[PDB]
């Protein structure tokens, strides 16, 4: 039971593991970052103890990577809003540089939804990604989301506008798509995404034409410029002399003949891909296997690669006030973390876990331990109606009732996948939230994330360990 001589027991032993840190002063080779969008570090602590329901430890389960040594904080205020959207955080911690709300890969001279300034080369901010690849190191970018959402593109786009996935976006905002890339265009067109050896996620409609029908679906594509996107990139490898796989499917997927294979697109939805409390398993592979298969790919190189996994659509449960979805989807990013320490040697390989900014989540008092993370709090001593642990700062589950009263939550909404727990204050999609996000670090110099940084620090410390880029190297 934990009584005083346990809790003496748990110190001790931690102290123990910290006096016994061995730094690692030597070049990374392989650098992997797991992104969780929105995933504030209150998602983290809710998080954990989601898992702890699962495994029966609760409050005492740890987070894979919170086995890490090294945790830091960052600031992720950005050039123009105290709340960063995806695409300005993507665009310092992927480029190094912090920016205007909705610009990725441009600097803050950038005036959003205006394409003249990403035809400006002086304004482009270049990403971790290319280079790795000016390097001549292996890249790749697996996510939940559109492989356009503004995180994946954070690693190869520069648009003016996030919106811009396709050029029927482009068309919208009043935009010339002939001459404004769509941030589709740019994957397959130009660097560094041309060169990815695995790209996967979903977003299989901005790649398509609206004359052409989905694998899968059959549903009409997005596109308005008659491009086939896909095949072009597929040409392109062949004309290259390599071999390149496209896949939809998980078993499709894990078919893949790694040895063989040197380009891997796998596009598993139309567009996002499926919730983890939603998807087919039979059909969409979880974000551990679409990780392992990058790894698989990528290891192959034996001059080192750059992996960006994404669990995104943490942030999209999260704008709903889906809070049983986003932990799921934490989850699912935390075995994928776990999966990629599995596979990769911790003397060359960096694994770097962060968020791009949080949601308003808190985690309210009173229950007792061993309290599923998602049950009830209490009652409220002001009118009397039941109130859930956890609820938010800003989003849809504010609801005040026919007879003007505070809804009051049911057993049977707590169960329900697309309850949305209350907020203070009602917005159709909740904000952002603009506290400081946390960092954990394993392998080759994490010891450079001890203390508290501008979000844009992030890939700059990791260039200086990787020796790529043109700043401070260690290998300079
Ligand atoms: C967009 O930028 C260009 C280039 O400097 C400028 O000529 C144009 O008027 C700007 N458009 C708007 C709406 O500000
Ligand atoms: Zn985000
Ligand atoms: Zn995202
Ligand atoms: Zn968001």
């Amino acid at each position: 039971e934990e009584d005083k001589a346990y809790w003496n027991k748990d110190a001790q032993d931690a102290l123990d593991k910290q006096l016994g840190i061995k730094l690692r002063e030597k070049q990374a080779k392989n650098v992997i970052f797991f992104l969780g969008d929105g995933m504030s570090l209150s998602t983290v602590t809710a998080a954990r103890i989601y898992k702890g329901g699962l495994t029966g430890k609760f409050e005492r389960e740890k987070i894979s990577w919170e086995e890490f040594d090294f945790a830091a904080l960052s600031k992720t205020y950005n050039t123009d809003k105290q709340v960063t959207d995806s695409a300005a955080s993507a665009t310092a911690y992927l480029t190094g540089v912090k920016t205007n709300q909705g610009v990725i890969g441009l600097d803050a001279n950038t005036v959003r939804t205006n394409c003249s300034y990403q035809l400006d080369e002086s304004l482009f901010t270049y990403s971790i990604a290319h280079w790795f690849q000016e390097a001549g190191r292996s890249t790749g970018v697996v996510t939940s989301t559109r492989v356009t959402h503004a995180t994946p593109a954070g690693t190869y786009a520069h648009v003016a506008d996030r919106d811009w996935e396709n050029d029927s976006d482009v068309v919208h905002d009043r935009e010339d798509p002939e001459i404004c890339d769509d941030i589709a265009e740019q994957l397959v067109f130009r660097e560094p995404g041309k060169n990815f050896k695995v790209i996967m996620g979903g977003g299989r409609r901005g790649f398509f034409p609206e004359e052409a029908l989905d694998i899968e679906d059959g549903i009409p594509g997005e596109r308005e410029d008659g491009k086939h996107l896909i095949t072009d990139w597929l040409d392109d490898k062949a004309s290259q002399g390599a071999t390149a796989s496209y896949v939809w499917n998980r078993d499709d997927l894990l078919a893949v003949d790694i040895a063989n294979t040197d380009y891997l697109m796998g596009l598993f939805s139309y567009t996002h891909l499926d919730t983890v409390l939603t998807r087919d398993a039979e059909m969409d592979p979880t974000l551990p296997e679409m990780t392992k298969v990058a790894i698989e790919m990528l290891t192959k190189d034996e001059n080192g690669f750059f992996l960006l996994v994404e669990g995104g659509r943490i942030d999209h449960m999260h704008h709903a006030n889906q809070i049983r979805q986003s932990l799921a989807e934490t989850l699912d990013m935390e075995e994928a973390v776990s999966m990629a320490l599995s596979m990769t040697d911790p003397e060359e390989t960096i694994i770097l876990v962060t968020a791009d900014h949080g949601h308003t989540l808190t985690i309210t008092g009173y229950a007792d331990r061993n309290t599923d993370i998602l049950d009830f709090a209490g009652i409220s001593d002001l009118d009397d109606r039941r109130y859930t642990i956890l609820d938010y700062g800003s989003g849809p589950g504010y609801h005040i009732t026919e007879d003007g009263k505070r809804y009051e939550p049911t057993e049977e909404d707590l169960k329900d996948i697309n309850f949305r727990y209350a907020s203070a204050a009602p917005k159709h999609s909740a904000t952002h939230d603009g506290t400081d996000v946390g960092i954990w670090v394993n392998g080759p110099f994490a010891h450079l994330f001890t203390g508290v940084y501008e979000e844009n620090y992030i890939p700059h410390a990791l260039a200086y360990a990787a020796c790529v880029g043109t700043g401070r190297t260690f290998c300079d």
